[PDB]
């Protein structure tokens, strides 16, 4: 299905989806034909889904916290309240599933102390609740961009 | 410092960069060299960081798992042990995803396309990690906010 070419095109456009097509002909040493005609087959059979961009500077979350929250048939139910719940509320990133049975939430705020209220206003305060871990963020060294990337506004 | 316009102009590009500049002052009924210059001036102010695309079904791992580390012991030791560990697994095929929780954790995403290609990257890079106190392995079943998260992080 995709060879090398596609490949290369592919990871100029994920470092710089600017790059036009003369662009990656005269980086990747091929016709622009040959590029033009990948770049329209990768767009109609949905291998590039989407262009957008990573917000930076002002517009990340200073503080971040992953929190793994775990609750006690109603079962599916309860988590698609709570897991709806959480995805409408500001700085609330990321919001999945896992097993049965928890949410997985990534919530980021410009302060610390915002940062506890908030957990502790909106998530510790979720009735039956058995278990909540929050893992603070004190570094990230692979993939940097993801908060910039699902940041907000 | 960031008015309406701005904002405005910021959400329609994080929809779809693709959008122009005659599109956006269309759609926002904003003079065409007004929409310009704003982009350019976020652009210059690392605003607008950087332009990228999401990738398809067809690239995006299956199967997604979140894990966490916690060291039992490596203090200037335990800071060097988890870059270490950290730098290890960046290295990795299907790692999405790297951060420090703490002076003690380890978090990572990682993709695969089975159960089971996780199964054996955790026992071949997880569970042979020395001095660990605790793992956790928390698969992600449905992903309710940010599922373009995977299409953002693929590698190809
Ligand atoms: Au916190
Ligand atoms: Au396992």
């Amino acid at each position: 299905h995709l060879d090398d070419l596609d490949r290369n095109i592919l990871r100029l456009l994920k470092k710089d989806a600017r790059l036009t097509i003369s662009e990656l002909s005269e980086q990747l040493k091929k016709p622009e034909s040959t590029i033009h005609f990948r770049i329209k087959k990768l767009q109609e059979r949905g291998v590039i889904e989407r262009y957008t961009i990573i917000l930076g500077e002002q517009l990340k979350p200073k503080h971040l916290a992953l929190i793994v929250l775990e609750v006690g048939d109603f079962l599916e139910r309860y988590i698609s309240y709570i897991s709806s719940t959480l995805s409408a509320l500001p700085g609330v990133l990321f919001v999945a599933k896992s097993g049965e049975d928890k949410i997985i939430a990534l919530v980021g705020k410009n302060n610390k102390d915002e940062l506890v209220k908030f957990i502790e206003e909106n998530i510790t305060s979720i009735p039956n609740l058995k278990h909540i871990q929050i893992f603070p963020i004190t570094e990230i060294k692979k993939g940097e961009d993801l908060t910039g990337f699902l940041a907000e506004v």
